[PDB]
């Protein structure tokens, strides 16, 4: 017999329970909960004892993995009997398999068990350091969601937290510009625009101070994050890595700057200055 | 503004949040979950400080009870500010009340909070020693249910555990009869029938030995549990209390016995004997 249901919980007995389970009986149960993990325990366990539970037995098994097997009598110690132990499936699926091989010598009362559903905690994260909340984790029953620190705006991915850097321009002859939340790690999934223009008769110079930190690779030139600068009709970039690019001078009075940062990385960002 | 919704959880901000909450603002929120208790915490708290939070404030209040009040700034210590503390409603209802009295001197950013639902555990029972599981408690998410020990049958009340004593008769001249699971407390909500008949020429005698324990009152004669015996056309009973009734003889060969036990009480029951 193959029986399948869900609810939030359930009750499962051996055939003929509380009385002795019939000979050569083979039964299976598929158990699923949508957002949760399956928890199961045994209120009563009495079965035929054998070597590695070959004859009579109960088997807790997931899709790709077998969780456990149980047989024998709960009264006898040093057994493989489940007793008061509680089996919990990693995934949202659990399958139970009861088998009576051929015949019982002495009649065994069988087993009585009860399952239920348990909320997966994504703040404890279960499986850890996978795709998960950037800043703030919030776990409700049957799922979770994320939020951001004051000043940070939640990105469309519902996971990472971005900021708005596009609202700034620099008028003065001299000054110093940084990355958002410098020296601290720059906000993920963000595009920053820094524009500097001057009245004619002024040539503009640029220098990189302090620490320079951007996620990079010995491979192709800055696939993840980068900085690129536009002066007149000519551009300079992309720039990344630990080593800061050498100081650069620009004839034109008009300069635009782009700093793009991806969804990943803890990289701390940069700082530079400008004078005419 | 009066806003009400449920889901499993939610997010609540002050008016105009993250920016300063407008002057003379008064808002209320009704929050309900069907089977659960309402849990609430604050991710951000910034409000106008005052005496006992008279001016600007947030108020967590149930139907018949006020849970807490909060005001001031989270940055300042020795405050009444909620901070990292978590408010939990005893019942399934929670109401939030935000008020800005008249006007802000300095603009306060307001507050950001998140609620959710939490399973009521009936095995820990919350409020304890109320109507609850006789033998075995099982708590799932959003409710519970009960079961019984091996040999006990669950009564229609879904709570108490009964037994079937009606399937026994006593043929022999001499013998001793007891209550179910004697000396241990008799099963609740049960009706037991013990029948004894003999061939003619025999008169039957009765005596009460050992302990005699039945739930009773100095008031009216055994409203809760009792024993009553039927011999011929005459009856004897009801009998209860600690003191056992005196030995009784019966002319007739036919005797029927009834022992009725209610939903309550731990009383241990009785034992007696019969000889002809
Ligand atoms: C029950 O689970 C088994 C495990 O492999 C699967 O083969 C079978 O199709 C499932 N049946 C139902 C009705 O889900
Ligand atoms: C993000 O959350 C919103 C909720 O408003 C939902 O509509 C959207 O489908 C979600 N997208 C992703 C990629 O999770
Ligand atoms: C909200 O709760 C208050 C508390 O007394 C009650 O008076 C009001 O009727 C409730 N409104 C709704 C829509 O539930
Ligand atoms: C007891 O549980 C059964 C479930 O089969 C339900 O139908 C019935 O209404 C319940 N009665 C009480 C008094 O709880
Ligand atoms: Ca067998
Ligand atoms: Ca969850
Ligand atoms: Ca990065
Ligand atoms: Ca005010
Ligand atoms: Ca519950
Ligand atoms: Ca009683
Ligand atoms: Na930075
Ligand atoms: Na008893």
């Amino acid at each position: 017999h193959t029986v399948e249901l869900n609810e939030m919980f359930g009750q499962i007995q051996s055939p003929g329970y509380p009385d002795s389970y019939p000979s050569d009986s083979e039964v299976t149960w598929n158990i699923t909960v949508p957002e949760f993990r399956v928890q199961l325990y045994f209120m009563h366990f009495n079965l035929e004892s054998s070597y590695l539970c070959e004859y009579d037995y109960v088997k807790v098994e997931t899709e790709d993995q077998v969780l456990a097997t149980f047989c024998g009598r709960e009264t006898t110690d040093t057994e493989q009997t489940p007793g008061q132990e509680v089996v919990l499936s990693p995934g949202s699926f659990m399958s139970v398999t009861f088998r009576s091989d051929f015949s019982n010598e002495e009649r065994f009362t069988g087993f009585d068990a009860h399952y239920m559903a348990v909320d997966v905690d994504e703040c404890k994260e279960r499986e850890d350091e996978e795709l998960s909340c950037d800043h703030y984790c919030h776990n409700y029953i049957g799922g979770y969601y994320c939020s951001c620190r004051f000043g940070y705006i939640l990105h469309t991915d519902n996971r990472t937290c971005r900021v708005e850097c596009s609202g700034n321009l620099f008028t003065q002859r001299t000054g110093t510009i940084t990355s958002p939340d410098y020296p601290n790690p720059y906000p993920k999934s963000s595009e920053c625009s820094y524009t500097i223009d001057l009245e004619e008769g002024f040539m503009v110079t640029l220098h990189f101070e302090d620490i320079f930190d951007i996620e990079d690779h010995p491979e192709v030139p800055c696939p993840y994050d980068y900085i690129k600068i536009k002066a007149g009709s000519k551009v300079w970039g992309p720039f990344c890595g630990e080593k800061s690019p050498e100081p650069i001078s620009t004839q034109s009075h008009s300069i635009q700057i782009l700093f793009r940062s991806d969804n990943s990385g803890e990289n701390r960002g940069w700082r530079l200055s400008y004078r005419a």
